[PDB]
């Protein structure tokens, strides 16, 4: 995308077009630089969003034609292109597989299978000269196409690769594919060449082969390309809905119409009905409206959105009229700035790949050369004839055996699990945690959070909820609880402020609790405005005096026993309280619980038990975090501790050796994540979650740790294995045709069945490396 709009002009090729707009340029004002445009292919002067864009550019360009008609102009830069592109890779690899499937799977079976029942194979027998049949003629025609045509990635990925050196996959690919052919193209002239010569051949070998290596490339890569749109609910709250309302000098009202994203710069106001979807990233100038939305976080945020508030683009409205002005551009839509992460997560780096690098820097000269041993081993032993020769397969004699078991190496090599295996893994990982609603920022935190036995956690939103919620009316004097609501409500009516805020949710929460509008509300008399003891206020005539007791002795209002019992219920467990006094005499108290991140039950009582052990060093004063601390689980506890202790601590836990992880989100926690190995982000409202983390996740239920962290080690459950199968498979099985050994004890293997004997184990590492997919959290 771009902020010049590549819009192509009504007329086919037409240049009356853009001497017209050359015209309006020079005639209309706020391009930043009116600069030439037959050069480019396109309107390409300089300009941006905010002083022009859709509106008043999209105005310019329509104008610049003849009246009435215009040259209609909405946008035309990629929407989303990313599908197209990946799609055309998909087809491009199905395509190549589709060719080199059709001229291979004859190859082999020439050569395989027509001998057994061959009414046909007397008709390959049928010579064409002194031995040189048509089944030989035919195989080594359909040759060409599958090394010197298809194949030839592999050439290019070798080509630079050995030109210098230090090797990689491509080495052995293209010499073990190579040697065979070529080796038989020799054999073959040699055949010609006499005729009491005998046959015996491989072709096979090579189409096989190559045809399991592209097959296993094709699934990688499609692997890779359904992971990479399996991000898809992320970036798709894409609007197009809009609205403007123009309005008069003084902004009253001219005319409401609907529109479309076709206009929407900044200072464009849009009026969103209820149902309608949110145009793109405005914000409420007047109008209290509620209206849901979730987007940095996943356990959704309801907000009453009042004359001016952040209204995110693409979220629901539900009911109340309010005025929309488009005023961000950009990153500053969140789905932008979150497709920044999509885009991150094409950003990755595994650190394992730097130990798989390094293996692949040993393994394939040293096989080489240990093949190579094998040729001078059988070539000397039959020079010098210091060995029976009476096991010798007919037909044959010193210079087939040796290159044959020369050759019968590099077609066993077992390398598929060092350049296949490890990067579908991890990247398998990423989608099933974007699939979970995890956003894995790199390879790095998933291999060091795989090994952590203790984790960090925090107030503010990650252990706990917003504004506390008022938890326990004592009622010393009998008020109906209803009743109670109202005359708060009545009494907090002026200077709201978020404790009294708090206040009117509790009248609220009771009020669904017990369903139905009462009595009346009064507005304060006597109003005196001090939240230092608590307000005074009378309503339904009632003198309703909220306020704790210093309040109630500034009052004269009755002390009973009952008073001192909540406070000393209070002081058990540090709710922090305050009482209301109906009609100057105290009825009831009104204490308040902040709650936690309620699921703690199942989740931290019990991934402990799995294996981690809680660490809960927070901010919060110590008597809030004692309480906490005895409600469930968790051991040592640091409370009245900034995040600078956070900080300090870790590091010293870190430096012991355990990788002790945090949990917590805010401007403050930021440093003990920056600091600590890994981070762990339920929910993104702070910015710096966005900003540099490493387990980050859509949702703000803390459940999902568990669901995070036995992924992790799920995976480098698979990965091992595999580096066993081939420390497995590779090196019992590679002696057994390699030589060296067969001096003392016979029983052939030949050299083409090694073809399907590499193939094997080339494509089981990719199933077992791919069947990461069927997951599922435990709890």
């Amino acid at each position: 995308d771009v902020n010049k709009v590549h819009l192509k002009l009504e007329g086919v090729s037409s240049p009356e077009d853009i001497k017209l707009i050359q015209s309006r340029l020079e005639s209309v004002e706020g391009v930043n630089n009116v600069e030439c445009d037959t050069a480019g292919q396109t309107i390409i002067v300089a300009y941006d969003p905010d002083v022009t864009g859709p509106r008043l550019l999209i105005q310019c360009i329509q104008d610049a034609a003849q009246p009435p008609k215009y040259f209609n102009a909405s946008l035309y830069s990629p929407p989303k292109q990313r599908e197209a592109e990946r799609h055309h890779e998909i087809r491009n690899y199905r395509n190549q597989f589709l060719w080199s499937c059709l001229f291979s799977v004859p190859v082999f079976m020439f050569s395989m299978v027509l001998p057994m029942i061959s009414p046909f194979g007397d008709w390959l027998f049928y010579k064409v000269c002194n031995n040189m049949t048509i089944g030989m003629l035919l195989r080594w025609l359909l040759c060409s196409p599958v090394q010197f045509i298809i194949g030839w990635r592999f050439y290019v990925g070798a080509y630079h690769a050995l030109k210098r050196g230090y090797s990689n996959m491509d080495v052995l690919v293209a010499l073990g594919t190579n040697a065979a052919y070529f080796y038989s193209v020799y054999i073959v002239l040699k055949a010609l060449t006499s005729e009491s010569f005998e046959g015996q051949d491989f072709f096979e070998t090579s189409a096989m082969l190559i045809s399991f290596i592209l097959l296993g490339k094709y699934l990688e890569v499609v692997a890779k390309g359904k992971t990479s749109d399996a991000l898809s609910k992320l970036t798709e709250l894409a609007p197009e809905t809009a609205c403007l309302l123009t309005l008069d000098k003084d902004g009253n009202a001219i005319s409401e119409t609907e529109i479309s994203t076709q206009l929407l710069q900044r200072n464009d106001v849009i009026k969103i009905v209820p149902g309608e979807k949110v145009p793109v990233d405005g914000v409420v100038i007047k109008g209290q409206s509620h209206v849901n939305e979730s987007m940095i976080t996943g356990e959704a945020r309801p907000i009453a959105k009042k004359p001016g508030d952040k209204v995110i683009g693409g979220t629901v409205n539900d009911n109340g009229c309010i005025i929309v002005k488009v005023t961000h551009v950009g990153s500053e839509t969140a789905l932008s700035q979150i497709v920044q992460l999509v885009e991150a997560a094409q950003l990755a780096r595994a650190p394992v790949q730097k130990l798989a690098d390094r293996i692949s820097r040993f393994f394939v000269p040293t096989v080489v050369v240990a093949a190579f041993l094998t040729w001078l081993g059988w070539f000397v032993a039959g020079q010098f004839d210091i060995y029976p020769r009476e096991w010798i397969p007919k037909a044959m004699d010193s210079f087939e055996l040796a290159l044959q078991f020369g050759i019968s190496v590099l077609v066993v090599a077992c390398p598929c699990a060092l350049g296949l295996a490890t990067p579908t893994a991890v990247m398998v990982a990423t989608g099933k945690g974007a699939s979970q609603g995890v956003l894995i920022k790199g390879g790095n935190a998933l291999e060091k959070a795989h090994k952590v036995k203790a984790i960090i956690f925090d107030k503010t939103g990650t252990l706990t909820v917003g504004k506390p919620s008022v938890v326990q009316t004592k009622v010393f004097s009998k008020i109906p609880l209803l009743e109670l609501c109202d005359l708060a409500a009545g009494a907090e009516a002026n200077s709201e402020h978020p404790l009294s805020k708090a206040i009117v949710e509790y009248t609220k929460k009771l009020r669904e609790q017990y369903g139905s509008h009462s009595d009346h509300i009064m507005e304060s008399k006597d109003f005196e405005v001090h939240p230092g003891a608590g307000v005074s206020a009378n309503v339904e005539g009632k003198l309703v005096l909220v306020g704790n007791k210093r309040l109630m002795q500034e009052f004269e209002v009755p002390i009973s026993s009952e008073v001192e019992g909540h406070m000393s219920e209070t002081e058990e467990l540090a709710r922090t309280c305050v009482l209301v006094a109906i009609d100057r005499t105290i009825c009831g108290a009104l204490s308040v619980s902040d709650p936690l991140k309620p699921e703690a039950g199942r989740a931290i009582s019990y991934l402990s038990s799995m294996g981690i052990s809680s660490i809960m060093v927070t901010g919060d004063n110590w008597a809030t975090a004692k309480s906490i601390a005895k409600e469930v689980g968790i051991g040592t506890v640091f409370a009245e501790i900034d995040p600078v202790g956070k900080a300090e601590k870790i590091k010293d836990l870190q430096m012991k050796g355990l990788t002790v992880a945090m949990v917590g989100d805010g401007i403050n926690d930021s440093p003990a994540l920056a600091a600590a190995d890994v981070g762990l982000a339920i929910g993104a409202g702070t910015d710096v979650a966005i900003e540099a983390a490493d387990i980050v996740l859509m949702r703000s239920s803390l459940e999902d740790v568990i669901t995070a962290i036995d992924l992790s080690r799920k995976t480098l459950s698979r990965i091992r294995l595999n580096y066993v199968w081939a420390l497995g498979y590779n090196v019992l099985g590679m002696p057994v045709a390699a030589g060296v050994l067969f001096p003392f004890t016979g029983i052939r293997l030949p050299p083409w069945l090694a073809g399907a004997c590499m193939a094997a184990s080339s494509v089981s590492v990719v199933c077992s490396s791919l069947l990461l997919q069927l997951y599922k959290k435990p709890l």
